[PDB]
């Protein structure tokens, strides 16, 4: 199943905090990334944000858990692992709000996630970039 993961750090010198993060998203197993977006500087010191598209076996709490032990282990206020989408499912539990819950309200999740996904639509049948024309949220800059 294809799961959208967004990224964001905040520490000064993100990048190495970043790169650690792929990495160990890439170690997670019966999964593989497929995409990675470009890195963005966005306002809040300046969080960089990036999108991460994951082929993946496992079930979405799984996948969860290991995104919250790479948050312990490679976070230092810290980094942040968000399940922005998983396949075209509809998660509503305790642990699991899927598709995010506020991503169709933030710039620096959703054009990360339309430069690797530009087609996608929704559980609901929402179009990606249609919800990025009609909010009229400004493109993001590179790091
Ligand atoms: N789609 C999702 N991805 C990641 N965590 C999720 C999630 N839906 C619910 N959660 C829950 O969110 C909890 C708290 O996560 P935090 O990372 O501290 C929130 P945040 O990402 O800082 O703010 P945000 O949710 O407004 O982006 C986790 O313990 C997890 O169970
Ligand atoms: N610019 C920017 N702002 C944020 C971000 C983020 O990734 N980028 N994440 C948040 C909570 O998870 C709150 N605010
Ligand atoms: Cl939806
Ligand atoms: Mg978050
Ligand atoms: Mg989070």
């Amino acid at each position: 199943t294809v799961a959208y993961i967004a990224i964001g750090s905040n520490l000064a010198s993100p990048l190495e905090q970043v790169n650690a993060a792929l990495k160990a998203l890439g170690d997670i197993p019966e999964s593989h990334i497929l995409t990675v977006s470009s890195f963005y500087r966005t306002p809040p010191p300046d969080y960089l944000n990036a999108a991460v598209a994951l082929e993946t076996s496992l079930a979405p709490e799984e996948l969860l858990n290991h995104t919250q032990r790479i948050e312990l282990q490679q976070g230092r206020r810290t980094l942040d692992l968000d399940i922005m989408l998983f396949g075209n499912e509809v998660i509503n539990t305790e642990r699991l709000t899927v598709p995010h819950y506020d991503m169709k309200n933030r710039g620096f999740m959703l054009w990360p996630l339309f430069e690797i996904a530009p087609e996608l639509v929704f559980p609901d049948g929402e179009m990606l970039r249609q919800i990025l024309h009609t909010r009229a949220f400004d493109k993001l800059n590179k790091w």
